[PDB]
RNA sequence: GUCCUGAUAGUUAGUAU
RNA sequence: UACUAACUAUCAGGAC
């Protein structure tokens, strides 16, 4: 059951938002899906009418894929509509203009990512003229060449009386680092953007009151790095030996060595790296890793860095002994097996996580990691050390959860997620049996997760959203925050810290009435340095300067060939200078002889290599369908056996 | 499970003016 | 302040 009876301020924005585009600015929880849901509500009764004949419909936009199902959910709950959902993954790109009239036709509000939406508008199925109401999901995006700012190109041209009605939905205005005299311009530009205007609440204390009472408690806990063991001495002499002989090996290097050489730097300096943050034993386990993903990479190499793995074998074999040689003696040493570092994580757990444990409370914890590799080893550490029956750590159960279609050209990283797996962790963690998770900034923002006793920051934030969002993760009652600076960068946190509440305040002071942007200000709109290709005047499909490389890609791609070449085109450069005393791009291109067009192809002169890139494209575009290789809607042609 | 193309954010070096 | 080259984290769209 929702809130029937909505709040005095909920009910007040609402109507503040009837009038006019707003752009709501409220902390999480404030509701402002219920506001959406309201809006959407009230204007009702200009959707329902067919759209063979000039008939209006509602379109909801959002960023990530499984946002779609939480979002389809939540409205087809509160109020009773027909809803429809559509992702890139049912092949949407080989419908015809029929099938799109039809899904239309059928639905009433309609819920697509931003990429899909564009998509529509470039290739004239829709001309932005029956929509009665767009919404933007976290509308703080909006910047330089994202999605949501090319939207807004379509909607600059047109008339006073066809215009839709435009809201947005953020947390936080500013999306990077900014000095607190940098606020106001950075407002401004965002207004002028999406031509709304920025409202809060007027009645903030009662919000405040009545959820965020349980804001939570800013502790900055301090540990030093310069207390190593003798263990942590020894293996740091053994790899300060291992880096002179690779420096000696260095300065005997030869060709087809320097890159080998190069990957053992790197390599060593990780080890190092790992060693110092976290310890021995963490070490140990990346060696052994190490080792067992090489053994399959043992074929079609030199000898020359079998030798080199077989020198690391050796310091295995070394390190090993000497560890086995402590593991005599230490019995499962805690001070000794870990850095200073884990030590006092671990301490801050039984501080203030065994200490809820104690009493009759559930708990909830997330630890926020920057690097992926720490995320995996610090959950195999948590698993390891409460295996073994300990009283304090019988309680303790850890998954993590790394980020999905991350996948890297290479460093295919020890079971990568990337896949559906997500879903099922957290369905995990909501569900419970599962306390404390490990996640890599990747449920920060825009994922349904419970509340949380105790958040950790085990490594600072980086800019204002960051810091923000974190903080705002956390919700129940009595709830920590926690933050872990090392001695001698204090000072310089707490600089960091003093710019983030000034701008904090600055926004909450943003909360009285604000002026409304001038049509000036929507004037000063930046143009792109080259008109779009419009062959069937205003109203037809179009090809823009930044929409061309994807364009020629796909249609190089869907060429019949062999299955085992992609056989992409190829790019040269020129540079040249000019009078103006600014260096000069020039690009070309060439297309794959699959394709009938064989020829040069050549852009303007331009500032940066990625512009001359782009002319040149927008060039092969004009030719390919001056010949006929494209069809009326400027789609590669869809002829099929 | 592979192989391409775009978008945003932080750091390092060289180079203007 | 604009350009060139490396490293780290996140997202979307089409091929086999
Ligand atoms: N009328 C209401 N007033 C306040 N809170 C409500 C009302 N109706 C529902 N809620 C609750 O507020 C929550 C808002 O969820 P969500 O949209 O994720 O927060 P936010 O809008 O801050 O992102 C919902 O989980 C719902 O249970």
């Amino acid at each position: 059951e929702d809130e029937f009876t909505p709040r005095p301020y909920q009910v007040e924005l609402l109507e503040r938002a009837m009038k006019k585009n707003t752009i709501v600015c409220l902390g999480t929880g404030s509701g402002k899906t219920f506001i959406a849901v309201m809006l959407i509500k009230e204007l009702a009764h200009e959707i329902r009418g067919p759209f063979n004949e000039g008939g209006k419909r509602t379109f909801f936009l959002v960023n990530t894929v499984p946002l779609v199902n939480q979002q389809a959910k939540v409205i087809r709950k509160h109020t009773s509509l027909k809803v429809g959902e559509y992702v890139g993954d049912m092949g949407v790109d080989s419908w015809n203009k029929e099938k799109w009239n039809q899904e239309f036709e059928k639905h009433q509000v309609l819920v697509m990512t931003a990429q899909i939406f564009l998509d529509i508008l470039n290739h004239g199925f829709i001309s932005l003229s029956q929509v009665n109401l767009l919404i933007f999901d976290e509308c703080h995006h909006a910047v330089k060449n994202h999605p949501y700012r090319q939207i807004m190109r379509h909607y600059k041209n047109l008339e006073q009386n066809d215009r839709p009605r435009i809201l947005g939905l953020t947390a936080s205005v500013i999306n990077s680092k900014c000095k607190p005299n940098q606020v106001e311009k950075k407002i401004k530009e965002l207004e002028a953007t999406l031509n709304s205007r920025v409202v809060t609440a007027s009645d903030l204390e009662e919000v405040a009151v009545q959820k965020y009472a349980t804001k939570p408690k800013e502790i900055i806990v301090s540990y030093n790095s310069d207390r190593k063991s003798d263990t942590s001495e020894v293996i740091e002499n053994i790899i300060n030996q291992a880096l002179e002989q690779l420096s000696n090996i260095e300065e005997t290097s030869n060709l087809n060595d320097t890159n080998s050489l190069k990957q053992i730097k790197k390599v060593l300096r990780d080890i190092k790296n790992i060693l110092d943050e976290l310890g021995p034993w963490c070490a140990h386990r990346v060696i052994k890793s190490r080792i067992r993903q090489l053994e399959k990479r043992e074929s079609e190499t030199a000898e020359e860095l079998r030798t080199i793995r077989e020198l690391l074998q050796s310091i295995f074999e070394q390190i090993i002994n000497v560890l086995k040689n402590l593991e005599k003696l230490q019995k499962n040493n805690s001070v000794e097996f870990v850095s200073p570092k884990v030590k006092k994580l671990l301490e801050i757990l039984k501080q203030y996580f065994s200490n809820n444990n104690n009493s009759s409370k559930e708990l909830c914890g997330i630890i926020f990691v920057e690097r992926r590799y720490t995320a995996y080893v610090l959950y195999k550490l948590l698993n390891e050390l409460s295996a073994k029956r300990d009283d304090d750590f019988s309680f303790i159960k850890c998954d993590f959860v790394v980020g999905h279609n991350s996948s890297p050209s290479s460093k295919e990283k020890s079971t990568e997620m990337n896949s559906k797996k997500q879903k099922e962790v957290l369905k995990k963690f909501r569900k419970g049996e599962c306390n404390l998770l490990v996640a890599t900034s990747v449920v920060e923002e825009g994922i349904d997760i419970p509340k949380c006793n105790l958040v950790v920051r085990f490594d600072l934030p980086k800019n204002f959203r960051s810091y923000v969002q974190s903080k705002g993760r956390a919700r129940a009652k009595n709830s920590k925050y926690i933050i872990m600076v090392e001695e001698d960068e204090k000072n310089k946190f707490q600089e960091d810290l003093n710019q983030y509440q000034e701008i904090e305040k600055i926004l909450l002071r943003l909360c009285h009435n604000r002026d409304a942007p001038s049509e000036e200000d929507f004037d000063s709109f930046e143009d792109e340095l080259l008109p779009p290709y419009m062959p069937y005047g205003t109203d037809g499909p179009r090809v823009t300067m930044s929409s061309a490389i994807s364009l020629l890609h796909r249609y190089c791609s869907k060429l019949p060939s062999d299955r085992f070449t992609t056989l992409t085109p190829k790019f040269t450069y020129i540079e040249q200078n000019n009078e103006e005393e600014n260096k000069m791009f020039r690009c070309t291109l060439r297309l794959p002889i699959n394709s009938p067009l064989r020829e040069p192809i050549t852009g303007q002169p331009m500032p940066s290599k990625k512009l001359a890139k782009r002319s040149a494209a927008l060039e092969a575009c004009k030719k390919l369908h001056e010949m006929g290789e494209l069809d009326d809607h400027l789609l590669p042609v869809k002829i099929s056996r």
